[PDB]
DNA sequence: GGGGGAAGGACTA
DNA sequence: CATAGTCCTTCCCCC
């Protein structure tokens, strides 16, 4: 088996660069501006000559004007993004029925037929560059190995704008060097609660006992991790659903008075109402955001499907629920639709 | 004992 | 200090 992995470079900062050519070469970052006081919310991400000044997703955007005080700054137009993307993905089709869109710039495409072994997959590595390149003008990372661990691994790397195989015995070697924490899955979290145990790198896993990885990690993470480890890992590329919809806004200011949330919360329903486009949920969760960034939640599961007006005043119930269960004010507030029906 | 759901939060990207 | 999933642990109901 031969998977070929695909990840568009610093995607929403290259589509802004693409739209308006004459951003490209200089520092742009695409931001998210809440308003809590003009500048406030953080960077969605921002293109490489950027990235170098310390500049990139996560942080503050005043934080980053701090540094790029000269940096083009963007708002972000994820709907511009989405169908940019999705152009880009029903072209990957054209070179695997097999194929697996992960993220809105990842996506797996399963060619074990299409090819040969390697010295060709990797040339069907350039060809789907060069015509991503040619047709849509983006500049993409390509990752080929034995399953789709390795190859979204080799896809470290090799980015920006390059390609990368990891040949079995490559794998053999990380397997052993790579450092656990560069494994996909494995966030601050979990990569900490392994250097608790000792296990730095991926070969320590077959060193602790099963019945302490699943009492730390869980089974589930801990098999993942043994699998790989064993050389015994291989998921299939699956064709993956939309199994929940949701937007969560940011109000003004924090509060805790129900009428004054109100507004926000039913935009939040309003426009996920939007989004979820034909799809029936049956059930719905309310999300808020404590003034001290934490994330309470409250949900419902009903025996058939939610209307508009049905969400409106379920929403508004879960939420007199929240604000009576917890104390503190409310930063964030919005809602999620699952459970669809099709 | 255990399957079957549902709820709420933990964790990742 | 700005969307979702899979996992996950706990709880409740009942054969
Ligand atoms: N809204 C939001 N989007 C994010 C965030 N982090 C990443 N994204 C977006 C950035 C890209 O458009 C897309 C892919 O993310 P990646 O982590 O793979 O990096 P990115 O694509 O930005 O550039 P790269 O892979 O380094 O060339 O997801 C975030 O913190 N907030
Ligand atoms: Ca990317
Ligand atoms: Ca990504
Ligand atoms: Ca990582």
């Amino acid at each position: 088996m031969i998977v070929l992995f695909v990840d568009f470079d610093y995607f929403y900062a290259q589509v802004e660069e693409v739209l308006n050519p004459s951003l490209k070469g200089k520092p742009v970052v695409v931001c998210v501006f809440s308003g809590r006081f003009e500048d406030s919310g953080a960077v969605a991400t921002a293109n490489y000559e950027a990235r170098k000044f310390g500049v990139k997703a996560g942080i503050p955007i005043v934080e980053a004007k701090k540094i790029l005080p000269n940096a083009v700054y963007l708002p972000m137009r994820k709907e511009v993004y989405q169908q940019v993307s999705s152009r880009i993905m029903n072209l990957l089709r054209e070179y695997s029925e097999k194929i697996e869109i992960a993220s809105i710039d990842e996506a797996y495409l399963d060619i074990s037929d299409k090819v040969r072994d390697y010295r060709e997959a990797y040339n069907l590595g350039l060809e789907i560059k060069n015509k991503i390149l040619e047709k849509e003008k983006i500049t993409v990372t390509v990752g080929i190995s034995k399953n789709k661990v390795f190859a979204k691994i080799a896809a470290d790397m090799a980015k920006p704008n390059g390609i990368k195989v990891i040949d079995d015995e490559e794998v053999k070697r990380l397997i052993r060097e790579l450092d656990i924490a560069d494994v996909p899955g494995i966030g601050n979290i979990t990569a900490e609660k392994l250097k608790k145990l000792g296990i730095n790198k991926l070969v320590d896993t077959l060193s602790i006992e099963f019945d302490k990885l699943k009492g730390m990690i869980g089974e589930a993470k801990a098999k993942y991790l043994i699998s790989l480890a064993r050389d015994e890992y291989n998921e299939p590329i699956r064709t993956r659903v939309r199994k929940s919809i949701g937007r969560i806004v940011t109000m003004k200011r924090n509060s805790r008075n129900l009428e004054e949330i109100k507004p926000y919360l039913f935009r939040a329903i309003e426009e996920s109402y939007y989004k979820l486009d034909k799809r029936i949920p049956k059930a719905i969760h309310v999300v808020a955001v404590t003034e001290d960034l934490d994330i309470v939640s409250r949900g419902r599961t009903f025996p058939h499907g939610i209307s508009k007006e049905t969400a409106y005043s379920e929403s508004v119930k879960l939420l007199q629920k929240i604000l009576e269960e917890d104390e503190r004010k409310i930063r964030r507030i919005g809602v999620r639709f699952s459970k669809f029906i099709e």
